[PDB]
This record gives C-alpha cells, sequence and structure tokens, in this order.
C-alpha cells in the first residue's frame, strides 16, 4: 500500500513500487574509516544561513520537516564538492526506539541516535521539481546526534511538537535560525547518492559531517513521543523510520580531512 517503516511495508517491500531501490547509486550507506580517499583538492564547505526565513514545520506520516521560503537566494550552500548555488528547502531527522539506533549513516558500523538532514536544490535548474530530475540536483547536508548534554538551539523544535503529534497536522513555525544546529568543524566525508525514503531518486550529493552534535535524553526522548497515524486512528509511535545501510558498489567515499 503505501509505504512506511514497518513490517509489511517498510525498506525491504519498498523495491515493489519503486525499482530504483536496487540502483548503483542508493543511500544511506556505512561510512569505512580506513577506506575514504582523502582528497585535498576538495574546498571548504560555504554555509550562508544568516538570510533565512523558516515558515512552518509540518508531520507528514514519515518524520517532521521544517519548511523555509526558498523564492530567493536567503540561505545557501556552495563550495566544498559542490558546483553552483543550492538553496534550502526544509530540514527533517531520522530517530530510533532506543539510543543505540537511529541514524541512517554509520561509520565503522557505529549507529548513533539519530540524523539530521538538511535539503538543498541546485539553482541553476528552476525549481525543486526539475532540480529532482538531474543528477546534480540536491545537495543533503547530513549530521549525527548522540545522547549526551542537551543542545540548546534544538529546544525551540522540541516545545513545538505536540501541537503537530499526528499526520497532516502543521504550525506556523518563523524565526528560526538553523546555524544552532551546527557543530563546530564543518568536515566531512562525501559520495554520490540517493534520496533515503520513496520515490528513492538518485539526485544526490551527499555531504556527511565528521563532528556528531549532542543531544539529551530528554530532548531526544519528545522525538519519539510524535505519531506515524492521522487524527482519530489507533496510535502507532514515530519511532525508527530509518533505512539500513545500502551495498556500496561502484562508488568511492572523499574526506576532506586527514
Ligand atoms: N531523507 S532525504 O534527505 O533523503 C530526503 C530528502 F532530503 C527530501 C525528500 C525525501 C527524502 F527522503
Ligand atoms: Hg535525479
Ligand atoms: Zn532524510
Amino acid at each position: 500500500h503505501h509505504w512506511g517503516y514497518g513490517k509489511h511495508n517498510g525498506p525491504e517491500h519498498w523495491h515493489k513500487d519503486f525499482p530504483i531501490a536496487k540502483g548503483e547509486r542508493q543511500s544511506p550507506v556505512d561510512i569505512d574509516t580506513h577506506t575514504a580517499k582523502y582528497d585535498p583538492s576538495l574546498k571548504p564547505l560555504s554555509v550562508s544561513y544568516d538570510q533565512a526565513t523558516s515558515l512552518r514545520i509540518l508531520n507528514n506520516g514519515h518524520a517532521f520537516n521544517v519548511e523555509f521560503d526558498d523564492s530567493q537566494d536567503k540561505a545557501v550552500l556552495k563550495g566544498g564538492p559542490l558546483d553552483g548555488t543550492y538553496r534550502l528547502i526544509q530540514f527533517h531527522f531520522h530517530w530510533g526506539s532506543l539510543d543505540g539506533q537511529g541514524s541512517e549513516h554509520t561509520v565503522d558500523k557505529k549507529k548513533y541516535a539519530a540524523e539530521l538532514h538538511l535539503v538543498h536544490w541546485n539553482t541553476k535548474y528552476g525549481d525543486f521539481g526539475k532540480a529532482v530530475q538531474q543528477p546534480d540536483g540536491l545537495a543533503v547536508l547530513g549530521i549525527f546526534l548522540k545522547v549526551g548534554s542537551a543542545k540548546p538551539g534544538l529546544q525551540k523544535v522540541v516545545d513545538v511538537l505536540d501541537s503537530i503529534k499526528t499526520k497532516g497536522k502543521s504550525a506556523d513555525f518563523t524565526n528560526f535560525d538553523p546555524r544552532g544546529l551546527l557543530p563546530e568543524s564543518l568536515d566531512y566525508w562525501t559520495y554520490p547518492g540517493s534520496l533515503t525514503t520513496p520515490p528513492l531518486l538518485e539526485c544526490v550529493t551527499w555531504i556527511v559531517l565528521k563532528e556528531p552534535i549532542s543531544v539529551s535524553s530528554e530532548q531526544v526522548l519528545k522525538f519519539r513521543k510524535l505519531n506515524f497515524n492521522g487524527e482519530g486512528e489507533p496510535e502507532e509511535l514515530m519511532v525508527d523510520n530509518w533505512r539500513p545501510a545500502q551495498p556500496l558498489k561502484n562508488r568511492q567515499i572523499k574526506a576532506s580531512f586527514k
């Protein structure tokens, strides 16, 4: 039926309606530290989120998305492995039912408690819809979350979750600064891949940051209170909305550090 993360319609079943699930550049992948090739030609990332305008937040049944106004070059990403300018359109998380699982990408087989994705599209293409039809259409910045001390800048998001508990609900979310979710260093690993949920299109340049941000037990606990179901249906806790690591096949992961 419509895709999900449960026993009967989870990741292992997606290939039935989305054949691309067995493609050559699928995500996510495990990052083997000793095999990633340090590439010194890679340039440093350029994150310009000072003029970012958040609009709303909404539960879509798979995760929650904070949307931003992408009609002009307000919050952009360039540099690193990129060619051209990429506009931020939205961010979301992937998390688990226990502290030792939740991230999509792994490092030396290690699983973190969750993972943040900041989605951007190539301005060359005009709009998001066109960008998803190109090999270099999207650029997603990935950040790992580990359980420890509380992240001040995450709290604003934690507070509003009660108002978007079930599928379809949305709430205004203006004046949020995404710069409060970044770790100290911008060191990364990069590889060519795809969306981690259907339609599983292969249009993404993945940029996974080395340094994870830490959040509190209580902060992630509130993530686990959301619901997959819409209002009035039986309650199914929104947890473990992550895709298992896919085979790397004929690709290479480059690192911007040694
Ligand atoms: N999770 S993900 O980053 O790959 C992702 C996006 F960025 C955008 C749409 C769907 C989706 F699944
Ligand atoms: Hg594509
Ligand atoms: Zn994602």
